[PDB]
Parts: structure tokens; C-alpha cells; sequence
């Protein structure tokens, strides 16, 4: 499929629900962050974010803004 866009983490963070870009899955923010991006805030690989149980990569997400 064509390559998601990737938006600041200022603005996945810092846009409200109803003026999020509609191409932007609101449960998985963090798949349009830069791989840069990515890094910096979860600390792991995109696949081992992944494997977390869904609740986990939530409330990590929460505390960070991406939930």
C-alpha cells in the first residue's frame, strides 16, 4: 500500500479528536509518526511495539499523548 503519511509529533499529540487529518488511524497514532519520531518516543522497534499487548501499548501510549 502507498507509504502512510507522517505528521509532527507535535500535531498527533496536539490536535483535537474532531480536527485530526482523516487519513490518520485516531487509535494508531503512532503509525504516522516518522521512523525518527518513532524512536524517540517509544524507544523500540515499530514490530516490538507491536507484539505488546494491545492495553500496554495504550497506556504507554496515554501518558504520552498518542491515546
Amino acid at each position: 500500500p502507498t507509504k502512510l503519511e507522517t505528521f509532527p509529533l507535535d500535531v498527533l499529540v496536539n490536535t483535537a479528536a474532531e480536527d485530526l487529518p482523516r487519513g490518520v488511524d485516531p487509535s494508531r497514532k503512532e503509525n504516522y509518526l516518522s521512523d525518527e519520531d518513532f524512536k524517540a518516543v517509544f524507544g523500540m522497534t515499530r514490530s516490538a511495539f507491536a507484539n505488546l499487548p494491545l492495553w500496554k501499548q495504550q497506556n504507554l501510549k496515554k501518558e504520552k499523548g498518542l491515546f
